[PDB]
């Protein structure tokens, strides 16, 4: 099947968002198409998957600055239904009060800053990072728009949008670098199948002091303690596969 | 905008796919859908993260048995360009002549085995699983259709089709198992983070003796050597945190 007004749409806002410059333009777009959604407010959040105890979770908003500082402050994260994936289908998470019944203060303290109604689509990066972009008004009036139309708009400004500021090496999305040689993620790829130090040396050919050298080295650049770390790490963000 | 044939087509195949019971329907109904679209052949290739060294390729495909065997004698996989997610674009790769000018012998091979024809959409999965499926036809013949409609449609198939997968526990796309505790997996976030035995006691409360314990359990489960692969395995997929 095939009709087309929203393909046109479609083609229109990937050209758009690929010759973009700034994160200061992409940040400006979401607001744009938001409130072209009639949404007021906005919300781009990233859960990194490192730190493994205590999980970077970088955001930009516009937002009532009163209203992320609260959030903030009463840690609501801990217990914010519209982050968890789980909560998720097709990607895509319609927010209703029954959503909140486990998460009774945020339902309450979000309402008392403004933000009555919303809607979030989320997505996973190449780097494992969880991305949710969050739409949110202050009029309890119904807007009546296609569900599917909806869906597929935020399906493609979540995942553009953060494959932008990608591209632009933004502080939000880029996980912690690690600037490692073809040797070096060689090796490590045998550290993480659980190889020793004494076996990866019998199998790449160099001595057993090339190896601990390689270890320490990678160590010292992200600063981790222990091979372990850097592995796990590398293993946590795609580093030994997949993409850059 | 909005434009409804296929926002319909995409309703009707969300429900089929889920209201789906075996694997065997599965991959009637991409072989189905494909046909649909003018294709002779599918295929269905799953990109494992682990292990690192020696990456598990599971797949199934309708493709002349001829020609699965001439592929993996010949081993095309390590030049295959529609297998790379590099070469994609929104996930999507259409098939052309120089996209094999790296990879002669695999192009000379498939059209000499009825391959002239085909595309390819790829999506990582929540286990951080690479899937890739891809059509083919034999016949060079034009069969014009609008780019964007098969984009989505296969978008969404890919999807579909490896999350119902999941749902049923095929060994097409399912990682190595580790059923793993609440206090095990705490365990292994620390050991993750470079966390040595005896700092976790600290942290946890517990004898460093107990410590030890889960690590050699959690080994013997998944028959490791180490914790560093335990970790890095369950770093690797996402066990540590995100869907399980
Ligand atoms: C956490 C980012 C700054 C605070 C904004 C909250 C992020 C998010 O979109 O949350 C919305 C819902 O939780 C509403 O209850
Ligand atoms: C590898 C799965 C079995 C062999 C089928 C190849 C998988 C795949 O779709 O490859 C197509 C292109 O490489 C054509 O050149």
């Amino acid at each position: 099947m095939q009709d087309t007004d929203f393909f046109s749409w479609r083609r229109t806002m990937l050209l758009r968002f690929q010759r973009m410059e700034t994160a200061e333009e992409v940040y400006h777009e979401i607001e744009l198409q938001a409130q072209q959604l009639e949404y007021d407010y906005y919300s781009l959040c990233v859960r990194h998957p490192v730190p493994f105890t205590r999980p970077k979770v970088a955001f930009y908003t516009n937002y009532p600055e009163a209203w992320v500082s609260y959030y903030q402050a009463k840690n609501f994260l801990a217990i914010d239904p519209v982050l968890n994936p789980e909560n998720f289908s097709q990607g895509h998470l319609m927010w209703n009060d029954d959503l909140f019944n486990e998460a009774q203060p945020l339902w309450e303290a979000a309402r008392a800053h403004g933000l009555r109604r919303g809607v979030t689509q989320y997505l996973m990066l190449p780097n494992r990072a969880l991305g949710f972009l969050s739409f949110s008004r202050c009029s309890a009036r119904e807007i009546p728009i296609l569900s599917d139309e909806l869906q597929l708009k935020m399906q493609l400004l979540v995942r553009e949008s953060l494959m932008a500021l990608m591209r632009l090496n933004d502080e939000i999305v880029m996980t912690p670098e690690m600037n490692f040689s073809k040797r070096e993620k060689e090796i490590l790829r045998w550290t993480a199948e659980g190889k020793t130090s004494a076996e990866i040396a019998m199998i790449l050919s160099i001595s057993e002091n090339t190896v601990n050298f390689h270890q320490k080295n990678m160590q010292k650049k992200i600063n981790a303690p222990n091979k372990t770390q850097v592995a796990c790490y590398a293993a946590a963000t795609g580093l030994i596969h997949h993409h850059h």
